[PDB]
């Protein structure tokens, strides 16, 4: 059955926003985008839908929200409840791949899983074939901070290799290359990837004081030791991240 590896199900089981930015951060991100009363936003890669349910509450934003996994799609879905917010965001439980909106977008995002177009470039012309005219692409990317010196360093911050990721003037540079204005921008800062990460190990500590018979209970045990220590030394220092709004020129 389609869904993320369990790893991430059981370290993000209690995260509204699967990513390093804060939920004043997302809320700046909302009102910068200056979106009208009904604008349809489509969200690939929408996690437990933090995105679309907040900005359906505060702009009256319509739209959808596609997600691998089944507990986040869940999860989007009693949030949109809870916030009176169900008749105006939908969450599709799918492999967001290839997914083209024929109903098209006025804010067509991918925020924080780029993979699923294979890349920057190509997220961002997947993204653009469900963009309405005049609308707004939404992209969450890594970015080096500061540029890592070996690759030790890269693979410490869970990148493959030192070329993953680009420097910030660097990304924008690129968007300009493939086409695109940059329209606005939201990042992060250290205080929101410890709020992304740091949140992970008490789910963590929970979750094996629950579970402490479990195949997984080993593996976490061990990334709970190490995680705290990893992610201060790399993370924290070396890799930025941020949203960027984009317009075709
Ligand atoms: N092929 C795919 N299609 C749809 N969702 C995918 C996917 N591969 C990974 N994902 C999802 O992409 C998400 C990455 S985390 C970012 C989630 C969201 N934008 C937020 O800010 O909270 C995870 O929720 C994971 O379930
Ligand atoms: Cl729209």
């Amino acid at each position: 059955m389609l869904d993320i590896p369990r790893i991430f199900t059981i370290t993000e089981s209690a995260h509204r926003i699967h990513n390093p930015i804060t939920p004043e951060k997302l809320t700046t991100l909302g009102a910068a985008l200056r979106l009208e009363p009904g604008t349809r936003v489509l969200d690939l890669g929408s996690g437990s839908g933090e995105m679309l349910c907040t900005w359906a509450r505060d702009h009256g934003i319509i739209g959808t929200g596609i997600d691998m996994s089944q507990l986040f799609t869940a999860q989007a879905k009693l949030r949109a409840e809870e916030l009176g917010v169900a008749d105006r965001v939908t969450f599709i439980h799918g492999d967001a791949s290839g997914y083209v909106s024929d109903d098209k977008a006025g804010v067509a995002a991918c925020v924080g899983a780029t993979w699923i177009g294979g890349g920057v470039a190509g997220t961002i012309e997947l993204l653009a074939r469900s963009l309405r005219p005049g609308g707004i692409i939404l992209i969450g990317e890594p970015y080096w901070r500061q540029v890592p010196p070996t690759e030790d360093v890269a693979r410490g911050c869970l990148a493959n290799s030192t070329s993953d990721f680009l420097m910030l003037p660097e990304l924008l540079a690129s968007f300009g290359r493939l086409g695109y204005d940059v329209v606005e921008m939201v990042l992060a800062d250290q205080d929101g990837w410890d709020r992304y990460e740091a949140a992970k190990w008490l789910t963590m500590r929970r979750w094996l004081e629950a579970n402490p018979d479990d195949e997984l209970a080993k593996e976490v045990r061990a990334q709970l030791t190490s995680e705290p220590g990893r992610y201060a030394s790399y993370t924290r220092e070396y890799l930025g991240w941020g949203v960027f709004a984009l317009m075709p020129r």
